[PDB]
């Protein structure tokens, strides 16, 4: 389904698979409004939200709801722009507000997406909504596709630079303006010092950056090392689980993405290291442990309401899939009762990235008199020292490295333990 | 690219996505023959796609291998042929990945024009409606649980159904549940026969995908995966993920209905991975086989891995080439014996399984473990002095360990150099 589809008359969810420039999220919704619908307009990012708003009030004159967790602006128009995260703040679908839901970058794979999504799948029709559209320009199995703008060519080994196994001869990047993308912080630049190039701020340059330059400066070139840092879980069984990274070869949405920084209008060159690519719809089961964390810590869900919402999400088609862990991850938080108040303020205060478990495990350290597994900022809740220096960490789980000693045995740490077996194949 | 590639002027690499339900590579093979060219085709086996008629290798132009033995032979022998023919080239075992790379590597030296990748299912690839089965999704209402959904009764009494489950043992419990319920239930997995009713009765078959002709077929939607994990303990480990099915999975496992009548496949799940990606551990199996059958230093293993993975629109992995290469050259001085006795019993990894056993006669230590991988070593006291040098998880361990030998230090040594 590749062009807006009609608002049917009873509700209906449709998959709109098309181009990023086909204004999925300007054109698409004020085409519905303009035919007397008011419109939900959902995306992951807080920038593009807040920037929807703006191209819609200088463009053309309209000027939208704009919900985001920082900010919100209520202008009554029948055009809402929200992030998934402060859609799920707001109670998700409240009531009949929206004739037409758009579910933006349907194609994304972090929690807020996933969450956000559920939830609208699995409310919006008792909400009193009509449609539901799935947008996306990477539904799931896409490959990168061939640039009109863009010449490619592989990296030889062959050039004066260490690059991935590979090299680039310093004459392709000399001089002119050129994207460089490396998977880590250190290598993105111990690309070095190198050699005029660094890792806010630049208006002839070479760019060495990760992912974090968000899509949206001048390039001629975008050379590519074609993977990139993934969160992960693994079942360590040491004594649980622990959450960790890997680098993986980059996909579709990945590739697409880096390379498009050049060839903007103009004629581009991309270079890579590697010709391939792990095509998209695929993510980790520590999305899952995410998605029942932020319920938990910003949402005030039971881990049994989040998994309504994701079991939604995973029972309808054409989006991304992972390994079935509801009944796990659900089994795992339930268990995880009285939280320190303050300690979850704090850590979500903090941006740790699973501040429920990390609060958690500060809590049962707290009670213990014990000390958390180490002493990297993520714990900084417990300063606290003396009172709590004394002996092992009781680990529930690994969020990070580990320095101090443990014990395995805390009733918490055997009770996710259970839960492996209970709700963990083979 | 849908249709057969010119042979060209000067050596090239072609892809050709042959249609969606495609069999073995013939007709494009017919055709270059028809223009005088001398054709290889190499698959994964020359069994007939069906499992029934004749070999593609029955008798001329067109000769009809198997990427095993292309490696056995040694590989493109001198000039023999013009277009080799890399079929089926989306298959990520061990075997089809080397035998690939190799045709990569020397087809052009050997005297070819033209080295055509061909295959039904390019990366990304996803399942497509089959217009002679009916496709329902498992709800939770039913009689019998199904990995978080339920089967209920009356889709499957009566009538001939098959059950894909992802292990052995959740094939054996869910038939067991079956016969208490009445229905004629039979298992079949790796180690058994044809237990299956091919007498032609109502029958409801529960299965892996080691498996007559069925009305339903009903899917997990899960697979059981080999993958390596830089577990640090001391090294790395080879084990089993479960992961969901991927696009080939979940059409040759719905493919086991309706072939001539209307059928049904009712599912756990609605989506599936997309192909196109295999685990590093496959990179290992590479270098294994390259020492234990195809007498490869580990460098020449290298040289053909590097060409599948220089090579656009095939499956990807991690490129752990370097590293691999490394541990083993550095796995030196294996009893000759031991690697026999693995390679006779078809262990994964014959030549990984006997350095470590290897590694324990010399310094007279028992196996990680007594699971009949470690046959080799029933002189089983001669030595049973305690702790075990532990190499890499192969298996579980059960004995203690003992995490100093300089081979395991060797490898974790080429672990942080050369990942990451
Ligand atoms: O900033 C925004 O606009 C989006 C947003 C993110 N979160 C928190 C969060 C973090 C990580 C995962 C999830 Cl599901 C939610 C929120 C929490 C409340 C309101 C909004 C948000
Ligand atoms: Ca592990
Ligand atoms: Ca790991």
């Amino acid at each position: 389904n590749s062009s807006p589809p009609a608002v049917p008359q009873s509700f209906q969810v449709a998959h709109l698979h098309a181009p990023t420039g086909s204004g999925k999220s300007t054109k698409v919704p004020a085409a519905y409004a303009a035919q007397g619908y008011k419109v939900l307009v959902l995306n992951p990012s807080v920038a593009a939200t807040l920037g929807f708003g703006a191209y819609m009030s200088k463009a053309h004159g309209v000027d939208p709801n704009i919900r985001t967790g920082v900010r919100t602006i209520t202008t009554g128009s029948p055009i809402t722009y929200s992030t998934y995260g402060k859609f799920l703040a707001d109670g998700g679908c409240s009531g009949g507000a929206y004739d037409i839901i758009i579910c933006d970058e349907c194609h994304s794979t972090d929690a807020t997406s996933i969450l956000g999504i559920g939830t609208v799948l699995d409310q919006a029709e008792t909400a009193g909504a009509r449609l539901v559209v799935l947008a996306t320009a990477t539904p799931p199995g896409s490959v990168t596709v061939s640039h009109p703008n863009i010449e490619e060519v592989a990296l030889s080994t062959t050039g004066e630079i260490p690059f991935y196994g590979k090299a680039i001869p310093l004459e392709v990047i000399k001089g002119g303006r050129h994207l460089i993308f490396c998977h880590s912080k250190k290598k993105c630049d111990e690309l070095a010092a190198k050699l005029n190039a660094v890792a806010s701020v630049i208006p002839d340059v070479v760019v060495v950056s990760t992912d974090a330059l968000m899509t949206g400066g001048d390039f001629d070139s975008v050379i590519d090392c074609n993977t990139c840092v993934t969160q992960t879980v693994d079942f360590s069984l040491d004594p649980t689980f622990t959450i960790e990274t890997t680098t993986l070869p980059q996909d579709a949405v990945s590739r697409t993405q880096r390379r498009g920084r050049t060839g903007r209008g103009k004629p581009g060159i991309y270079r890579f290291v590697a010709p391939g690519e792990r095509p998209s719809g695929m993510f980790d089961s520590s999305v899952l442990c995410e998605c029942y964390d932020a319920g938990c810590a910003w949402y005030e869900l039971m881990p049994a309401e989040t998994t309504v919402r994701l079991r939604a999400y995973m029972n309808t088609p054409g989006l991304p899939v992972c390994q079935d862990h509801l009944e796990f991850w659900e089994g795992v938080f339930t268990g995880l009762t009285h939280i320190d108040a303050h300690f979850l303020s704090q850590t979500k205060q903090s941006g740790e990235n699973f501040p429920y478990l990390v609060a958690y495990q500060a809590t049962v350290c707290a009670r213990a008199q014990a000390p958390p597994p180490s002493w990297d900022q993520m714990w900084k809740c417990l300063i606290r020292l003396k009172p709590t220096l004394h002996g092992p960490t009781p680990l529930l789980y690994r969020l990070g490295a580990v320095q101090n000693e443990v014990t395995l045995t805390h009733p918490i740490t055997k009770y996710i333990m259970t839960c492996m077996s209970a709700d963990l194949e083979v």
